[PDB]
């Protein structure tokens, strides 16, 4: 059911897999980092240890903040896969 | 019944093939994604594992938001097809 | 799902890779960190050791205070492949 | 349907792909933009980030000011299509 | 749906790839932007790093106020190629 | 987007890397100057030293206050380049 | 019954063997948890024996929760090979 390379079996099957991984990803990282919660602890706020594991978390937060818009964009770019099937397909389809 | 490629039979088949799939999908989906809400739970509003965790769903929830339109799209693609066939149909048949 | 090397479930494959491995050495880190902490004492303000321990201890905390920009630059590529592969689907998609 | 190269079912054609087009282009555009909204933050006004991002975000909006005299002259574009192609029906149908 | 070069689709794909573009663009600047300004720091007005980093920023500054007419003549050149594309059009049609 | 060399979508690429460029050049410049401002010592206002090191940093100053003036004429290329793309577009469009 | 590796009644003898299996696991597993707690007894809260043994039982209840989302992905996988099985017959069945 397509022209050249549009098989929309094809997309509905690639959408149930990008689908089922984006859920077993957040899956997995929330389970991961509850451990990470669990394991680190919180010694002082001013001693070596703070200095020395501060930036650390910092990081984790900031990169864990970036994941969202990765998302987004990951998202959007279906939009424009299936958008330029149906315009391949009006084409030459006349 | 047709003329070059466009076969009635062959498009009706194609028709329960990509229902068929889109239930499919969505079953899988809704029970995966019910076993992901259990699995994750609430620590606390303003906790390390917060910190960590939040921006995760919040992109889980981004992406779902998105598959409808997806959906929407893959939908109207098969109008532009049949109406093609039509199109070409008319063109040498007479 | 893809053109030439573009492919969804592939970039959510490394999303998972890159962000467990983040936790991972967030998480090893710290834990290796609690342990430099605890081994380190402090002698005194002014006699041998603290001449010969002091600026050690210092190079530890700046370069972890290195690692946080590292870490968003490290973000902030990712943002910057998914975009090149839009493009790069848009241009002879249509 | 025409003389030389003045087809009305073509133009017609032109026109559905056109049109479907600029729809596809509105969509991906506001969608890519909610993000582009969502992401940048408003730091303070008069720091350093300020001075530094400011600009940019200025220019956007100059840009996609400048978008919807570009969209009607193209919009123009196709009435003086079709009306050279009455003209030349005329000349020499007659 | 031209004469010789002039394709209103290919006007309004170049339309639909200048504006993802752009709007890219912007995002990943004020994206590092922001983490340029979280990394250089004020050290004081007058002692030696000040002279040392004061001209740099004064650059920066500088350069990203040349952004917006930069951005606002690639805007203007768009209605020059359309509208020359609607003369070409017109000459020869007739 | 063009007719011989100048491609809209082609300039958006160069200011996007341009910009980017600087960026991370008055950032990797700022960091490296906090670090040569922390190892140089300020030894006494006559000694051998003060009269061994001054005129090096006399030079440091200078060079780095001529670095705004470069940026500036940088800044102001890109402006000359789009102008003369503008005016070959208009010479032989009609 | 079937079309290539797809039989019906080896369906069924599948689904009884990994249901009995499963049922003969927990009945293994609860008898030998319930000798488990008998054997360990709980010395006092606060000398060195619950200091050696703490930590035990809670890996114990911590792998034991990690049970049930494992059994439910489990049963999830079998859906997802009937569905396939039912897929692959109609693709060529027809």
């Amino acid at each position: 059911f397509g022209t050249n390379g549009f098989d929309i079996p094809t997309i509905a099957i690639a959408l149930l897999i990008v689908g089922v991984i984006i859920g077993l990803s957040g899956l997995i990282l929330s389970i991961f980092a509850t451990a990470t919660a669990s394991a680190i602890s919180n010694p002082s706020p001013g001693t070596l240890a703070y200095n020395l594991t501060h930036p650390l978390i910092n990081g984790m937060v900031s990169f864990f903040s970036f994941f969202p818009t990765l998302y987004v964009l990951l998202g959007v770019t279906g939009i424009v896969l299936i958008a330029a099937g149906i315009i391949s397909i009006i084409m030459e389809k006349f």
